[PDB]
């Protein structure tokens, strides 16, 4: 069994295929403590020994979320938060080959070429043997790893001439991440990434100038005002107050415009692409900047958002 | 094996022959980096040492190539540009004896004689070692050097008398050579290159008044424009709009006479000349003014346009 | 209060007259972040205020210094940058007129004419309001535009004929900015920058043979090394081992040939100049190849060097 996977910084996606050909799917937490979770008999828990050190499951609030860094993607907690969502995917426990993840710019050095280093020791942490209290473990044959962005655009990718160059343009929560890749992902050219530009810097501004609680039940209500920033009968209905909308609307178009420059400034920094491609999160908000900027035509131009699994689904198209 | 190299401003064309008789043609990019080329094992790469520093394939949109110029003829990238040539060429990696060239201008002196510094300084070039990443390189042996456009009329040369002189007008895209040559290519008489004179100067002349995008669309869009110029019909189809042909048209028209003019001019210069030949990618557009300027009889012009590889094929004829 | 800025992409440099006639520089960091910066009142802090998002002075190692874009220029933080620079300048707060730059194939559009849209962008940007916690900020009134590398060569052109051409070569750690000035500066001719030529191709084929960390202090290091390339003691002083001192020695040899002939080959495409001008940080390594290879009379040769002020210096001397 060759199973793909996307631990990233907030959670672990899965992707295989089954006996027949039927394409599975999964998604697990990243939520692990370092200590033994005690059970009466009442509820179900996980308890791990890695190393030496014991890890539990430690289920909280799908609002508590916390994201992750890039140390953690050479932890003990990362084999375990992979070896957990083995155990809840529906999949049998048994050996399995796998391909996981490291971020752009760990993957690849400042010099875009693969960093040996970094990609040898996140597969070495995988070799750590895993026991789960009351029960048994997958066990981690062949190690794998794939940057983080680039495979989302393997099915644009597959269509072009490999002396075609694309520029994938990935903008996130909190991050930026840029490549550019020849065709039919026969080799990279250039990778760059920014860990403190994202979608955050307008959700902020949105979140500072209605006052909003820190609680997720305000960050949905800064989404949808971005979302729907152009529809001021929206706003109105949601924000009660004239005064209130054209102070949120143009700390927005604020923060909106710096966001574009920046990006664009990243951008200033690539040359020799011949497509281009915007993905992530925050694709929308920089779309028309990003196509007025490179005035690359319409049949060059590609928007392939989907889904959460794109990332995943790529990995598996490649080595399936 | 002898291979003919064509070395030019925008690509390298080579044309050999393999061992039973048949006769190989090959073009290959002149898009090449400073810098190492990274890739992750999915694609291929061309990571090249030269004298100490290092290059590397830079593959780009088919739309976006540089024109070099002539200090690029002495460069490091000039030899890896070759070797990268030979290498995709389909030839058998080993050693080779070359033939490459020198513009018009830099292989003749302002005296009309060869010019001995240069040319060994082109030789010289091809003397520096090279080594590819993950693979081995062709070896260059004897190096011979011959001039751009008096190759391309050889063919017709060699049914001239030695005491015949044949007067070769080669208009390009950017520039054009002229250049006076004894029969059966036994001696040069008189050269004259001009580097700001070509098809450019219409092309340009036609994007300006359609307001055409710098985008190569728009050259091919002008490139039409002019190659059907006298089927008025074909451009109401193109242009819509009657007032816009009209623009075009005398944009067009002004463009030619004085593009026309200064061609004459130049060819004002010389003299003596017995057949004369008219060539390049803009020969069509002067062709009637000079054969009526210059009072030739039909039997002695000629129109030898047949391809791109005319000036590699010429060389391979004159030193097979 | 007229002030000059020499807003680059390392650091703000300014240059104004006081009451008397005394003439007084300043020069501060481009170092700022996009947040609030916190003090419990025992550190000194800048928060700043812009359109609508914040900024703060970000204080780093004078050893981490980041070279910004073209982008940057049109940025909020470029106007922080500068209005930062006037706070510590000691300049009293007021309202003042001052003259900025934009780089060259900014200032200037490929026809070599004055990009009118990006000059106008580069006024308007300081025209957003900005306030300072804790104190008030200076007020911009009027803003003019120059283009950068032509200032720092008016002195000499003050002396030339309107008729006069002066060609001026300015190398720099990572760019190579050439352009073709009338006498007194009556005019332009033509323009080139490029982006990926500097002294910097030197510097790391030295840091590349000796193996140098990533540190600044190799930097320094294998600054030392160029300088001194000619001085055989002053190295094996330095460099301890006769073999490592021949390894570095024709790495340099071998990266200053590619240098030199690069930026030859870009002087090809220039004509015309009667007077030439070389300056910039590598000015000194291809000065002799430059003289060699234009064949101008020492007294129509310029190496005006002499500080860091050079360009706003220029500035100052043009419209004080």
């Amino acid at each position: 069994m060759l199973v793909f996977i996307d631990d990233g910084s907030t959670n672990i996606k899965l992707q295989w295929q089954e006996s027949d050909g039927t394409i599975k799917q999964h998604i697990s937490p990243n939520s692990f403590k370092r200590e033994w979770a005690v059970s009466f008999g009442d509820k179900k828990v996980f308890n791990y020994t890695l190393n030496g050190e014991q890890y539990s499951f430690d289920p909280i609030s799908p609002d508590a979320v916390v994201t992750t860094n890039i140390a953690w993607q050479y932890s003990d907690v990362n084999v375990v938060a992979v070896h957990h969502a083995l155990l809840t995917s529906g999949l049998p426990v048994s050996e399995v080959d796998i391909v996981c993840t490291l971020p752009l710019t760990e993957y690849y050095d400042r010099n875009n070429q693969p960093n040996t280093e970094n990609i040898e020791r996140k597969k070495a942490n995988f070799r750590k043997k895993i026991t789960l209290n009351g029960g048994d473990t997958f066990t981690i044959k062949d190690v794998k790893v794939m940057p983080e962005s680039i495979p989302a655009g393997y099915e644009v990718l597959q269509e072009l001439d490999e002396l075609d160059s694309l520029l994938i343009i990935d903008l996130g929560g909190t991050t930026l991440d840029i490549s550019q890749v020849m065709g039919k992902l026969s080799g990279i050219s250039k990778i760059y990434g920014d860990s403190s530009l994202g979608v955050s810097l307008v959700t902020s501004a949105v979140k500072d100038a209605l006052s909003l609680a820190r609680t997720k039940g305000s960050s949905y209500l800064a989404d949808d005002i971005i979302i729907h920033r152009k529809d001021n009968n929206y706003l109105k209905q949601r924000i009660n107050d004239e005064n209130k909308i054209s102070i949120v609307t143009e700390a927005m178009n604020e923060a909106l415009r710096k966001l574009e420059q920046r990006v664009l400034n990243t951008l200033n920094e690539f040359s020799g692409y011949t497509h281009v491609m915007v993905i992530g999160g925050g694709a929308e908000l920089i779309c028309d900047a990003v196509k007025k900027h490179t005035q690359i035509r319409d049949e060059r131009f590609f928007k392939t958002n989907n889904s959460q699994y794109d990332l995943v689904n790529g990995m598996y198209l490649i080595g399936n």
